[PDB]
């Protein structure tokens, strides 16, 4: 059909690991759907040290926002290189067929805007990352990416076809940093992002990334940051991973449906206690809370998640199930 | 229903890689399953250079024992830490619902101990590990984890919902190691687990295993202790990795029916040469053993298999198939 | 039935990344298919830089040609060690069943030659490689690995049941090598393969591969060897990584049907962007382009890719789809 003749709806975007507001169920017939994002460089403090990154980020978080559309949609996106940034950026889709995901039309250098639209035409959580010509791991692991998801226009189903409905989703990105080392070990700072280049191509070659975070930093879900929910809620949990392997844990939980690798007309995969996610891919964790208290969301590499930073935390509200979990005798000397 | 009128069975483990006694199909009703685990901090030579590391073990083993219960049955772990223990010990089942998987409710210094129940409400092979706050990937890395199987009531069922009924069963746990080491590369050696700590801590941020083995050590599943079968066999290896993906494979054989990610409600992966289990995950393979031999059973990165260890043996007793194999023309020169 | 009975039929492989001309549904009954593969050491320049190293190759090229045979065909392969080579060799084919894959009985020196024939027994995409004992690792890590693809007698089917048919295929084999350094970080060369051993095997035991490429080098398939398709073209690309994980991306495209562990009485996971291969196996991905330009097919950690090797491309021909995508505003500064 004629695009000009269908509707259009503007969203703003919300930072992770919250999500704008959506519907599961399609109201409306396809739609396109603008979204503007502002690239920002910035300098970002990632660790309990103080370790400080020249970070590339779209719209000022690592990772960057989660978009959500229906399947069939169309995504207008306006996005912006501001003067005061200093390099070349762009995006890449993997929701999107063409054109390297968007890379090759949308290059833009500091002080210049564009505008691309993609037809939707996958169900899923996708990847969107900036890959600029010969500098795109670059890019990449300084968290210049977050995630779409694509919604059936029905909303999500079991391995039988009947319907998953949420009532919360978070949206966890995992970065994997390579902060360069002097010769003893220490992290190095920089005052601009292009002196930093041939030591970043060097501390990547290692593939042994210094720092794996959720939301930009460790610690950053945790605390006042906490992840949250009610015993019997049901929480999608979308999981992002630009560029290296990872394997989502929910400690004292499952995923009950799972699509590690995404993609919803695929069955989930049920009861999980682990699920790879492989890099370069988002995937989709749905839960229902059956006991309150702490919760840690890990990377299931341990040493990433509590020594790299790869680990956060869901305070979740309500009632203890003796009958699943109980302490018969607590510990004690006899 | 009151669990104190529940039917309980007391079960003495065994030593991977065998399993204790048990009934694929649930011969009762739901019951208590009593289950009791020392915890025995105790010198390993991991390898054939004689290589010494200070292991943190459930039962005396590495990996810890296989427990096998039904779906729906209550776990009762009596976990005892005897005062000849220097550290903090706890048990997170992967299994388990609330509390951090048990973790948050079984602290036990030396000298305690302490009793947990918790309903086993979904089918598959799991993972639990030890994980004290703050000490999880050095206690998990020094071998502190094994296994659960949860089988459905009803036995294991294939991708068309028909019956795979095993006569064998073999546990096998993967353990990568991180060995800290001098400045020319030597392993290091110390008297008390303590002292090891922050150099634990910088062996494993390289997340570069310096060993990965098999029940313990290199070697361990070979020669004497070769896994064995006959042609015939349907056999069930159940294989975990806590910390490390890991990627098995039968050499001169398949996975005819496998749940790389061990959750038994999915329909099986048919036909696998290899198949990923991700770090804090278990598997489950099933193979009908077709001809006699020699077979390896690998990690098939086979750097990991044949440098560090993750390699064992089975040794097949029986009927040699030339319509399924033969040499044409022995190795010769012409 | 006796195989000497059956019809025989000889292929003359192809070069990576073609296949051999094959029909994807089996148009005679089962058949032996004699193949005929000549081991080839030699010195191959993997790298823009002109890094050497000593290859050990099966028929000339890394990867080793993808032979293509039926469901329950013997395969017979005539295995050649010329004396112009130094090293013993061997084959183990996934595909196979006992004396682990083969491996057992086609072990033949310089100026030695063997014959092995195997049923092919399961559909599928495998690996094959040299696995000559206690030397594993180097020969599959100096490119001694290949493919073998067993098409059901049917052909491929959807996760319907329906037909897939192809209209090209490419075999992408993925090689993790690892060049020993001298003390500063620099490649080494030798004259033979066997002075290289122990610092092969010391390079490899760090688990970090210093090129990881697609057929054979950087930027093989690339420029005048880049892939080729038409808009509307239907492509497998089966692709395999003998001894390392890695998850492969079309940038641009999806993987519409994926067998990401290669095994075709499976249905295909649907709509990907990314797919997990472990290590020690084959996998395949089915996608039908939709738009015209250049692609480019990688690991999507995007430091194996655009660092180290392993990124390849397709230049698609056709016409252009503005309702999938398009550039609303170029970009411009406004
Ligand atoms: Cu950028
Ligand atoms: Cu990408
Ligand atoms: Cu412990
Ligand atoms: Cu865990
Ligand atoms: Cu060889
Ligand atoms: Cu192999």
């Amino acid at each position: 059909v004629d695009i000009s003749t269908l509707p259009r709806v503007k969203v703003d975007l919300v930072k992770p690991p919250f999500v704008h507001a959506h519907d599961q169920v399609a109201k409306t017939g396809p739609r396109v759907v603008e979204f503007t994002m502002t690239i920002e460089e910035k300098k970002l403090v990632i660790d309990r040290e103080g370790t400080e990154i020249h970070a590339m980020t779209f719209n000022g978080s690592v990772p960057g926002p989660l978009m959500v559309v229906h399947e069939n949609d169309y995504v207008e996106l306006r996005l912006i290189n501001p003067d005061t940034n200093t390099l070349l950026h762009n995006i890449d889709f993997h929701a999107a067929t063409g054109a390297l995901g968007g890379g090759a039309l949308t290059q833009v250098n500091p002080g210049e805007e564009t505008t691309l639209r993609f037809k939707a035409t996958k169900p899923g959580v996708f990847v969107y990352h900036c890959a600029p010509e010969g500098m795109v791991p670059w890019h990449v692991t300084s968290g210049m990416n977050g995630a779409i998801m694509v919604l059936p226009r029905d909303g999500l189903k079991d391995e039988k076809g009947q319907p998953l409905t949420y009532d919360k989703i978070y949206y966890v990105g995992e970065q994997d940093f390579y902060v360069p080392k002097d010769e003893a070990g220490n992290y190095k700072k920089y005052e601009t992002p292009g002196e930093a280049y041939e030591d970043a191509v060097k501390a990547m070659r290692t593939l042994t990334p210094t720092h794996i975070v959720f939301n930009g930093a460790v610690g950053a879900l945790t605390g006042d940051h906490a992840l949250t929910a009610a015993v019997g809620e049901r929480v999608l949990v979308v999981h992002s991973q630009a560029n290296r392997d990872t394997r989502p844990h929910l400690i004292g939980g499952h995923g009950d449906y799972v699509w590690a690798t995404g993609k919803f007309r695929n069955p989930p995969d049920l009861d999980q206690e682990t699920w790879l996610i492989p890099g370069g891919t988002a995937g989709a964790a749905f839960y229902t809370f059956r006991q309150p208290g702490v919760y840690a969301y890990v990377n299931h590499n341990l040493i990433e998640a509590f020594e790299l930073g790869a680990a956060g935390h869901f305070k979740v509200t309500g009632e203890w199930n003796d009958d699943l979990m109980t302490s018969v005798v607590k510990p004690a000397s006899m």
